[PDB]
């Protein structure tokens, strides 16, 4: 008995690879698939942060749909406290991002009566500003100020995660009659959803421009853009950004069906994506999700674009501390989707459970990620590239194929501009990639990218490149030892430059571990 589930990666079938999967065939020591984690009140204590950290966190969301600027700030300074806390073991300082979450066109509901459950029976919509303060069963206020002009009668109208079902009955100027198809108690404070209506309401609005921009002052890595369906939507939220925010990565998030279907110029215009299952949901038959998700994330990986998966991966682990048999082959399966990143957003938040919530997307990970079927994979990928002759592409490829055969313990990618390291993750290799750079910025945003494991440099720019390489090298020698992810005489993958001033990685080497 072999070990990452290697026997089953021999096979010539698909159906023989998976009839060949091993329970008690181990997983390797390292992780591949990156974490994000949006934190809230359950996790933004220093203390709850680190461990955090510890138990796998990559990358900390911050979900702006709430939240002021006083709160989103404590939020970070925290996460980079905790975060340069162990900065003073080089060989063990795990680099974190940080990543805004936009709230564009998003409809909310009202306040409810300090003193609210619906039945089969009928209610009555509002957007004076007035019952706003009393939101009865019988009468509540909409976000959306033009709501009158998108919304027919018989339209249906969905709020708290779709869960309260409203059949429109009735118009008026400033009000809309509604029946319930599907009601239960209402809370304070919960989002509508229009599936088979037209939001007008702007891509980027002038709390996401001030959101925005604060997140260029906040030095944050990438941004999450919510309901993203044009390119055009992309580009402006690029504007929004403008010089400053030059560095920062664009991760359009799909939630409509004009998202799913205006996916190709969203990827182009891209920097990455986000399947946000939890408004796909409610907006196209949820039937359909799993069609979307696959085309998604397949699209995005034969694209060489980090792909996101997320909304409800682990729900039940918020109030309880095991997920459900389903919870967990939804992580599993992401993971063999491929998606280069999994998340948790209430787990991890409000969450009872936070730290138990990371630590098995961290164990269901490494199992599925050895359950792929590297070989085919990579024909599968190498085949759809095949239009391109990039030169890093070809050495991406060679570097991938040969880990394959010797079975390298990992691949050492000694990168600034990350991109060197970004060619690589996007050709699949089974093992760890250990990417070393001397940039921040390059390494915090290296997570996006699945099997990338970056390290960083804070020792000088030395004399000698053969000294600096070197010196770099070792480095990263030295922090997979450590972290365990190879031994003394394993084999190892190393990719470097010629000469500085190279551009790529246009060296490639076998060197055992010392
Ligand atoms: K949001
Ligand atoms: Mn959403």
């Amino acid at each position: 008995i072999q070990t990452q589930q290697l026997h089953a990666a021999m096979a010539d079938t698909f159906l023989e690879h998976m009839c060949r999967l091993d329970i008690d065939s181990a997983p390797i020591t390292a992780r591949n698939t990156g974490i994000i984690c949006t934190i809230g009140p359950a996790s933004r204590s220093v203390e709850t942060l680190k461990e955090m950290i510890k138990s796998g966190m990559n990358v900390a969301r911050m979900n702006f749909s709430h939240g002021t600027h006083e709160y989103h700030a404590e939020t970070i300074k925290n996460v980079r406290t905790a975060t340069e806390s162990f900065a003073s073991d080089p060989i063990l300082y795990r680099p974190v991002a940080v990543a805004l979450d936009t709230k564009g066109p998003e409809i909310r509901t009202g306040l409810i009566k300090g003193s609210e459950l619906k039945k089969g029976a009928t209610l009555k919509i509002t957007l004076d500003n007035a019952y706003m303060a009393a939101c009865d069963e019988n009468i509540l206020w909409l976000d959306y100020k033009n709501i009158c002009k998108v919304v027919e009668v018989g339209s249906k109208v969905y709020v708290d995660d779709g869960l309260i079902s409203l059949q429109v009955k009735q118009k008026g100027p400033d009000f809309l009659v509604t029946e319930v198809e599907n009601g239960g108690f209402l809370g304070s404070k919960k989002g509508v959803n229009l599936p088979g209506a037209a939001v007008d309401l702007p891509a980027v609005s002038e709390k996401d421009i001030q959101d925005l921009k604060f997140g260029v002052d906040e030095d944050v890595d990438m941004v999450f853009a919510s309901f993203i369906r044009k390119a055009a939507d992309v580009h402006e939220v690029r504007k929004i950004l403008g010089e400053k925010g030059k560095n920062i990565k664009i991760i359009s998030k799909i939630e409509n069906h004009e998202g799913v279907r205006r996916f190709d110029e969203i990827l182009e215009a891209s920097d990455g994506i986000m399947v946000a299952r939890g408004d796909l949901g409610i907006e196209i038959p949820a039937e359909k999700v799993f069609l979307a998700q696959k085309m998604i994330i397949g699209r995005c990986n034969r694209a060489g674009k980090p792909v996101i998966c997320a909304t409800q991966m682990l729900e039940s682990m918020i109030k309880k501390p095991r997920p459900t048999r389903a919870e967990g082959s939804d992580v599993a399966n992401a993971v063999l989707d491929g998606a280069d990143c999994i998340m948790l957003s209430g787990e991890t938040a409000k969450g009872d459970y936070p730290l138990e919530a990371v630590r098995m997307q961290h164990l269901i990970a490494r199992e599925a990620e050895a359950a792929m079927f590297h070989r085919k994979l990579f024909e599968e990928l190498a085949r759809s590239s095949s239009h391109s002759t990039d030169l890093m592409e070809a050495m991406a490829m060679g570097s991938v194929e040969a880990s394959y055969k010797c079975l390298a313990a990992a691949l050492i990618v000694l990168t600034e501009s990350g991109r060197s390291a970004h060619q690589v993750a996007r050709y699949r290799p089974r093992a760890p990639i250990i990417a070393v750079t001397r940039n921040h910025q390059t390494a915090r945003q290296a997570h996006l990218y699945r099997g990338i494991f970056p390290v960083v440099c804070k020792d000088p720019v030395q004399e000698a490149w053969a000294e600096d390489v070197d010196l770099r090298v070792n480095l990263a020698m030295n922090v997979g030892k450590a972290a365990g992810f190879f031994k003394k005489g394993d084999v190892v993958i190393v990719l470097t430059g010629w000469r500085p001033g190279s551009g790529f990685t246009n060296t490639m080497r076998v060197v055992p571990v010392p």
